[PDB]
This record gives structure tokens, sequence and C-alpha cells, in this order.
């Protein structure tokens, strides 16, 4: 049965709830983001009006096909009524139609679902400076002090160099960037930006990018492969056999691979800056590994709920054993007791 965090008190109101059948008493399933984790259950068989921005909403028309009679998309940092309760949708810096969901509550409660988000100093000038927030269900992957890793901007400017000076010295170079969903963007846009390319890769990640309202994607993006020097191809790809064999099949177009693996934080953001990577490399073929971040660091999490300053919290990440709820218990209380709230 649906979790009790994925409920919002007295609505019948759903965050996120797709996988457990008809949930009892619900009129409305709300869906943050378009990744699978989230969306999960969702199918061209759901028959349940479901409310999203306008990106999620072209996603699951076009991809999942769900039948366009029960897609509802709002407009971002509206007020907007759904089923008779104030609603507002934020901008969460996660992936491409990511939100936030403010919920204003008939009894004067205030609730902020922050779906999946990378916390921002931004945000603390948005519709939520207004008025007090009493109960925050907090995105908690990475809720422990050795999760740090550079800015997003930092990570850009170091494969923007790096991918420039390797196809300058060498003009019959292709650069791979890896994907597994939508999200991280910007890593490839940016590459092919700075060696005037498009970005090649197949017709179904092509259908997914067509829907997300990017300004002059049909500038940017292309399903001839023949005509690129930047390619997108599946995460698992990214290896030393599978960029050969994709060598192989560019017809002898290119002589060398430089590939980027954007991951999540590994234990070596521990030592290493940005500044001091080196890929690892066999024979023709170098890959990169870049920690590009769409979750809240450590540092950046605590700053937003210490100026937030919420009367409770609710965690949605990692809340499967009990070890992990009591070890992000004990952190929120500390950002308290510092905090004075
Ligand atoms: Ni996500």
């Amino acid at each position: 049965t649906c979790p009790f965090y994925k409920k919002i008190p007295g609505t019948g109101f759903t965050v996120d709830a797709f996988q457990y059948g008809v949930v009892e008493g619900c009129t409305a399933y709300f869906l943050t983001h378009f990744h699978s984790d989230h969306y999960a259950g969702l199918s061209k068989h759901f028959t349940f009006p479901v409310y999203c921005s306008e990106i999620t909403g072209n996603l699951l028309k076009n991809k999942l096909h769900v039948q366009e009679q029960y897609i509802h998309p709002l407009p971002l940092d509206t007020e907007c009524i759904v089923n008779g309760v104030k609603v507002v949708l934020l901008d969460a810096n996660h992936c491409p139609g990511a939100v936030m969901i403010l919920f204003y509550l008939p009894n004067g409660t205030v609730i902020l679902h922050t779906g999946d988000f990378r916390a921002d100093p931004s945000m603390e000038r948005s519709l939520l400076a207004d008025q007090k927030v009493h109960m925050l269900y907090l995105d908690t992957t990475y809720c422990s002090p050795e999760y740090t890793f550079p800015s997003q901007q930092e990570v850009i400017r170091f494969a923007i160099n790096t991918a420039f000076e390797a196809v300058t010295l060498n003009p019959h170079a292709l650069v791979v960037c890896g994907t597994y969903s939508i999200g991280k963007e910007k890593v490839f846009l940016a590459i092919a930006d700075v060696l005037g390319s498009k970005v090649g890769m197949s017709q179904e990640k092509y259908k997914t990018l067509q829907c997300l309202n990017i300004p002059e994607i049909n500038s940017l993006i292309t399903t001839d492969m023949c005509s690129s020097l930047v390619h997108l191809l599946p995460m698992m790809q990214i290896n030393f056999k599978g960029l050969q064999s994709h060598l192989k099949k560019c017809g002898g177009k290119y002589n060398q691979i430089l590939a980027f693996r954007p991951t999540g934080w590994t234990h070596s953001n521990k030592f290493t800056r940005i500044a001091d990577v080196i890929p690892q490399t066999k024979g023709n073929i170098s890959i990169y590994g870049i920690p590009y971040s769409e979750h809240s660091s450590y540092l950046e999490m605590k700053r937003f709920v210490q100026w937030l300053k919420p009367q409770k919290i609710i965690p949605t990440v990692n809340v499967g054993t009990w070890k992990s709820r009591s070890t992000m218990e004990k952190y929120f209380r500390e950002w308290k007791l510092e905090a004075g709230y």
C-alpha cells in the first residue's frame, strides 16, 4: 500500500504514487518529473487525473502514450486551484520539467514537496519566501557530510576545454557522451556548441529531446550520426569494448574517441578537485568520469533547510531501513539546534 510519505494530509492528493494500483481516496495524482522510479506503474492504461508541468505532460503523451484526457499540465510560478485547493509548481533545478509543489491546505497549513531537487540560493527569493512552511517532504538522496561535488558550471567548463583541446589536436576524433534518462543535457549541448556541431543520437533519444521545450532545438540535434562530431550512446556502452565497437560502425570517419560518463557521486570526490581529473585510457580511446550532479550536495541541502525552517521534515529518499532514517533524523536535529528553530 501507498506509503504515508506520498500522501498530502487533508486532501485526496498523492505524489509520485503510481505503482500501487488505485489509491483509496485519491482524486488527483501529481507527478514531479519524468524519471522511471517516480512514474513507475503509469502507462496508456491509466484512467485517473495526473497533474504535472507542461514538459512532463509532453513526455507522458508521447513516450508513455498516456491518453490526453487524463493529462492536466500546469504553468510554473502561478497560483492555481486543483480540486478546491491552492497549489504552486516551482522549478526543482533537477532534470527538464522537474517541479517542487507548494500546497496551501484549507486549515492554513503550508506544505512543500521538493520532488527530486538540487537546492540553490535562487530558491530563497521565490514564492517560498512569502510565507511560513510548516512541513517539508525532502529529497534526502545525499544527506550525509561526505557528499560534496563541484558546481554544474565548474564541471561544464572542464568538459568544454577538454573537448576543444582534443578535437583541435586531432580533427578526426569523435566525442561521445553517455546518457540513461532525461537530465544532464547541458553536458552534450555545451560540448557540441564549442565544436560547432549538432549532437547525433538514436531515433528514441531524439524523440525524447523533442519534447523538452529547449529553444532552437532543431538547430542543435540530429538523427544523422554521419554529419555530427558529438554522439550520444546509452551509459552501458561507455567502456573500451563498446566504444571500439561503435568506432568500427562509423565507417572510418573517426580514428579516436573521447568519452564522458556523467555520474553522480563516486568515492573519489573526497580528495580530487575537478582540475585534477585525468581519464582512463586504452589505445585510441579515453574515458573521463565527471561528477555532474542534479541532486543537492549535503551543504546545499543543509543551507536550504536552515533558511526554510520547517516545523517537520518528511524524508522521501533512503527511507526503506531504520538505520538510514535514524541517521537522517540526527542531522535534522543538528541543523535545528544550530539555527534556532
Ligand atoms: Ni530524479
